[PDB]
């Protein structure tokens, strides 16, 4: 395959990107502390939002609301209204870095996970903590919804991945629960369901496929691993090998039969989805990198490195959506 370079934007090192779902922006998060938001079709910064102290990581835009959300080495979640530019409110609860944070499709909840050990399930409409999902040992590189059903996946450096399922939490709004504040004791909703324990080094991302039911996962013993799921188990597939550092990022080509993932090996790699084979390697000579995203919907990635990001399309080698 060949890479279609669309934007690139040359800067100190990047942690992660974020593609807006209808405006031809990225969100980017720097190490500096600083998120860039830039026009890739026409290369231009857009804004530039100071509301962190160290590096940002999370970073991401609400699938429909004029919001988007970012965490990072203060430990806050922050929630911003791009139209206003402005920092409505933060989030505060976790005890370490914040590694990812992210929006629900349909109920108002933020997710976020954290060096903290833990994952927060928050409502961004009432601003507070529903959610403490405790068990891991290490940190919490990553977190994810499922995009249909009632689970979040995770992925630690305690060499796990766990699949969560919070049915229990989604249930309580429409509940015909009453109380009586005068009668209340002093002052379930997520329970584990699988354990994936195949990674024998820790584990830095986790993603589902958006519609089919399987899970990757990557990490600093340089595996990609593929996963498929029933409501009822969870089995190993396979294992994409060859990245000869750890794996930073890894996802699903939402439209093509294709595995993508990127590495502090200075890598991003593609991989047929049937087979694991190696379809093609794409380096930098000076830049690890750290994250990589695909476009929901359009057929666009974007990767984040140590001296920026860059924005691309994927196309078969030699052929001249
Ligand atoms: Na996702």
């Amino acid at each position: 395959m060949e890479m279609l370079t669309k934007f690139e934007s040359r800067s100190s090192r990047a942690k992660g990107v974020a593609f807006h779902p209808t405006q031809p922006w990225i969100l980017t998060s720097l190490h500096n502390g600083r998120i860039q938001l830039w026009d890739y079709r026409m290369g231009t910064l857009l804004d530039r939002f100071d509301g962190h102290d160290g590096p940002v990581a999370g970073i991401a835009f609400h699938p429909t609301q004029p919001l988007f959300v970012s965490g990072g080495d203060d430990y806050k979640v922050n929630v911003w209204n791009y139209k206003s530019r402005k920092l409505l409110f933060s989030l505060c609860g976790h005890m370490d870095y914040v590694r990812v944070c992210t929006f629900h499709h349909e109920y108002p909840w933020i997710l976020s996970c954290s060096d903290d050990q833990t994952i927060r399930i928050w409502n961004w409409q009432s601003r507070n903590c529903i959610a403490i999902l405790t068990g891991h040992s290490h940190y919490v590189m990553c977190a994810a919804f499922h995009p249909s059903e009632d689970l979040i996946v995770s992925a630690s450096l305690d060499q796990t991945v766990r699949v969560w399922d919070i049915s229990g939490l989604r249930m309580k709004n429409a509940a015909p629960v009453s109380m009586s504040k005068e009668d209340q004791k002093a002052q379930t909703d997520a329970i584990v369901k699988f354990v994936l324990e195949g990674h024998d080094r820790g584990v830095n991302w986790c993603a589902f496929h958006p519609t089919l039911p399987l899970i990757l996962s990557a990490g600093d013993d340089r595996l990609v691993k593929l996963w498929r799921m029933t409501a009822s188990k969870a089995w190993e597939v396979d294992t994409c090998r060859g990245h000869f550092n750890n794996v930073s990022c890894c996802l699903f080509h939402p439209h093509q039969e294709l595995i993508l993932s990127a590495s502090e090996d200075k890598t991003i790699r593609v991989w047929d989805l049937n087979r694991r084979t190696a379809v093609q390697t794409f380096r930098r000579d000076n830049d690890r990198f750290w994250f990589i995203t695909v476009h929901p919907k359009l057929n666009l990635f974007a990767a984040a490195h140590d001296s920026g990001v860059m924005v691309f399309k994927l196309e078969s080698a030699w052929s001249h959506e």
